[PDB]
């Protein structure tokens, strides 16, 4: 990897070091921290708002399903740490997300959304990306949607599992 | 003019020789404006991994016709390679006569332009792209070569936009 | 506005038409709107920031005075239109900014905090500023103050009163 | 600082060395002279301006308040050291500035007002700029009142005195002073 | 030779390394494997054409007639090595090319079709080329035939014979 | 075709104008002249050389077969027109060649042999190039040999007859 | 003449537009205003200085003599028009300039000196140049001296009246006479 | 001094080395030769040129008045050294110059006039310039006369005797 | 011909218009007036030269010799017309060449000297050049000796004497 | 001569190396070969050209007169090596120049004709050149004639000796003496 590249499947993923909200406190999160696992990132338009984050509630509520089986879930938004933290902090009648079981990252300089070729430059928001990274820092799987349609946590899950297994074995189940 | 197919933007036009029911016919992305399109790439003509996903992929046609969507496969393999790979039976690893167009990107323009081309290897990737009737790409999937994509994801995601784009209104939630 | 520059005193203010939360609704707001009036532009901390009860309340209390004396204030920040809303809805007794009587002008794509050169792209945060802009669009009083300081409402209305006086009639006052 | 950056807050202020009128005699002034002790650099538009001289007198009275806090006041304009020295040497009552307790600067070569962004290129004069410079030579505040309005010395004083708080505490105080 | 060049007569042949089919097994045949020997480099464009490729069977059946003079036969095309392998396993009756004793190089990225300059960049295929490369790696020969017919078998022997006799004895 | 390009199969033939020996006398020959017959444009290395005559006599003697099939035969070289004409005068026993029935184009400034890129520049000579041009100005065949072995008489004639059929039929 | 060029004899003189001190009031002086007369353009380094430079006085009295001979004197400096104005309103005995009958131009933005090549960039003053510019706008004569020494006014008038004469006759004079 | 700038006031005199006619012989004159003296460089229009006999003779005649304050005088032109030679031999009485006691700097490839900027590009002669240089190599005064006004022995010298003294004093000089 | 070239045989020697010494006075000559005749331009090292007046008087002496064959003799040097004029008015005792019968041009500003490529930028002088311009404006001949040898006038227009007869004229 | 200068008087003679027809066989000729002698280089357009080859015969039959003085004659043309061969194998009655006493250089890639700029570039031929070259490899004389007129040998010799004689004493000769 060099600085100046956009993420491209099969190639080294751009590294980060960023402030993050973990279980209600501030923590510094990097890609090197998780090297040795797979790391899943998913993007969303807007904090503290509608659009019905079906997929985010799915992943975060499904966080456990990722953890044991060998995957690491990460969220991201172009907000600052204070908005994300406040939006896990506050209750649901205040428009909160409630506490979640996965690490959340604040990219407030846009570096990540720029890195993976998601950011909408005019709107300062992100399309719906889903990217999967391996323990060597390579991006195995990417899905991207427009902002009217959601995710599938189970598709990503089994695909993760499969790529994991096939890496060590080098085979792939037939058909 | 690197077009670089990207989500929520116009689809790059391409015109490529393709097989429609065992006969040579020119297929462009122009034909179906007004209809959805799912453009899916396969690694190799006569690949070595497994036949019987492929037999299941080639079988699904009516499912995108009911909800008003077109299926297309493309590869950097030649038009002829794809044809002959429909003409070989499945027992030998082939296909047989099938109902889906098989696009030939040998010239590398299409696959390059959508960013699924591996420039060193001159082979396609696991790509899948959804293009709406007005030309905007609403979805893309990419997997690493070794594991296949899923027809069910495409089928679901096309109808999500069927209903939501159809209404013209926000939805609860 | 050349499609260039940054920000400079005198020469006409960079125009913008974006969005804002005015009194809890999203009114489409442009600086074009306020031609014929003075406009005072003020930048604020990130959502859910860390500040005392008095300072913040002050400028909401004087919010009405700009409406009175013949001028319009624009709160703005590199924050998001939705997050800010969340930070007015949440009442003060619970730690939220509470209701404010001025527009909160939302720049999440960094346009506003970019034209005026207050954004340090590393932090994604805007430094304090006061820009006096006449009905003609000319930037006259520049203030970069800095993160920690109160936006002085008596200096802001001193500016409104005095500048408006000197261009409205033309005689200064000595000394 | 690299040779042609226009001054920007939080970054090393452009260093200068310039002819200056101090206490009726010529002296060279540069950033490096003042090291850690703060510096307040203020520009004045014109020597022998028709504007009220009072803006200046107050500054002298406030200089001592800047001194007790470990700060230093400075003045600058595109006028040459003869115009500025002539504008101090004439009594306050006769239309000049008379003697004052604060240094001046002769920018006759127009370097500073550029590098610091307070210059009007066509007029070859300075705006009302105010720069507050730190021990390590960092610009944490700038204010520009255009040309029709002078500055507020109690404002600037709270700003110096008040940034010493954030510096020496290492923290930001929403309500403190 | 700088990289980026096109094949030129009396000059070093552009180096290449590819995957190639040998008797139904993958092998990396590169170029250097054959140093010290004439190297017959032939391109056959995309397969599956009505016209009869009977001439290639003359080479394949005569390849022991060739090899005795110290030559290595190679064909190539822009298909994938799995594609080539499929057209190699398909018998000749049903439109394939079943038997071969000669390596078939798959260059789909075009490095081989592009580097010796037999290419149509828009068609992603070559013309019908042949390059005879001496033991030093120099291109001694260039033939290019159009798409309608093909090349000629005895010509290659006549020329390779000629360059053997002339390169050995010095007399022309 | 654009100027500066090199010829190739399927592409327009470069135009040129050159001094040439025709049945013993100078003439200005240009490619556009012969549009409407096939044209076999070949090159040969040097005047008063050794391998050349026995080869050249082959196509030269065939002039009636190529003019019967509606073709025109041309050789070219970087030697001077004078060297070709004198060559044509020198009789095969003592002579290099003997008089001949086919036009011969001498490019002494070297620009032509550049145009089709068969010229070996460092030596200022040309290989044995073989080009077949149709009435539309398209090259249907190319052969590039080295200097030690001649081409063939039968192959060009067989090829011209071969492409005629596909042109007119299918 | 084009923007950015340096003043050179035999070429069109760069025009000028500047705020100037004319008889106690501000007036903007331009070159097109004098077309039909010669213009003697001069420069002085700094207002409110010592050593009572008398070159200026010489160009004032001699300005009377020019207008008698039909020429126009102009100074200039990059001192601001307030410094110059204050220094004209200032009586001479105090170190001031006293009253003056010639226009005095303010170069405050340095645009003119860069075009006649008399500007000192790092010191921000103008050399002592002397340019005689005719109705056609051409420079026939150049005198540049170091700032420390005054010009000879008598030579200025000598040659000025000189080139008006030679311009009328269209031929050189072997021996100057007065 | 950098090659390509055309002299200036206060700036190093361009170095040059040019064959010169001195008292009927050829000698190499470089300005380095005169380091430690003042040097004066004047340009005469031509050789055998039509000019008043009295004006030309008087200027040449004074090398004593320059020597007495320790200064060297030099004339120059673009003609070849042989033409100027013939003009120093050819008696004044005949309409010529006559013998002359100061070197004659002739440059027929024009270098000198180019370095000092008096080269008239399309003529090939220089106007009447006279330059004063001190025992450093700095240019203290520059006069470019038009070709129709000769020099003034008193105006060329007066400034010289003045610079010797104003420099020598090393003290400020009262009004 | 181009603007900025030097000079080349057959590329039409750069024209000019330049002040010339003619029979003792100044007269304006260009390479125009002589269209229709040949012109021989020749350069000499110096004016007032200390070297060899004899060859010089012998050079000037031939004028009618070029008029009879329809040719015009001009010389050129970097000495000014005021520097070069004085050199025809001086007797031998002072080193004078004498009054001469052929025009002598002063190229002081170097335009020509540089144009024809004989100039030495360092020395600021021209080597002895010779050019023959034909009525049609084409350079038919050029000779350039180094400075140590003059011109054989026989070598000067001998070539002209040949060109008259090559033209055939009838 | 920096490799990409064109032949110019007093500058290093361009180095060149060529196959040549000398006395009925080939050979390699270089400028490097002769260092220590002068060299007189002449061009002629083409082989079996129907302008009279009297210019070539002149120097050739005179080759020894350009020798005893310690000089060497060189001919060059754009012809091939077998073109000059065929052109030396015709006796003069047939239009050829027969055997020759001087080296005949064959430049068929033009490097010599391009180096000295005597190429006619569109036609790939040569004008009639004559150049004088010193032992130190520097061109002190150049003559170009059109194709229509030859090059007098005697004049050329006259130009050959004097340069030698004056190089030896470093003294110029005012008035020439055979």
């Amino acid at each position: 990897y060099f600085q100046g590249m956009v993420a491209e499947v099969q190639k080294q993923a751009p590294p980060f070091k960023k402030t993050a909200v973990v279980d209600g406190i501030f923590e510094e999160i990097s890609l090197e921290k998780y090297k040795g696992k797979y790391v899943v990132l998913a993007f969303v338009p807007l904090a503290f708002s509608f659009v019905c984050p079906t997929e985010i509630v799915a992943f975060s509520d499904a966080a456990k399903k990722f953890e044991d089986q060998g995957a690491q879930v990460l969220f991201a938004s172009t907000d600052s740490e204070y908005s994300l933290l406040a939006w896990t902090n506050l209750p649901r009648k205040d428009g909160g997300l409630g506490p979640v079981k996965v690490p959340l990252l604040a990219d407030k300089n846009h570096s990540l959304s720029r890195d993976y070729g998601v950011l909408i430059e005019k709107e300062g928001i992100a399309l719906r990306g889903l990217f999967i990274i391996d323990p060597k820092g390579i991006i195995r799987h990417i899905t991207i949607n427009d902002l009217s349609v959601g995710r599938n946590v189970n598709e990503a899950l089994r695909l993760v599992e499969g790529f994991q297994w096939t890496d060590k074995n080098g085979t792939v189940l037939p058909c």
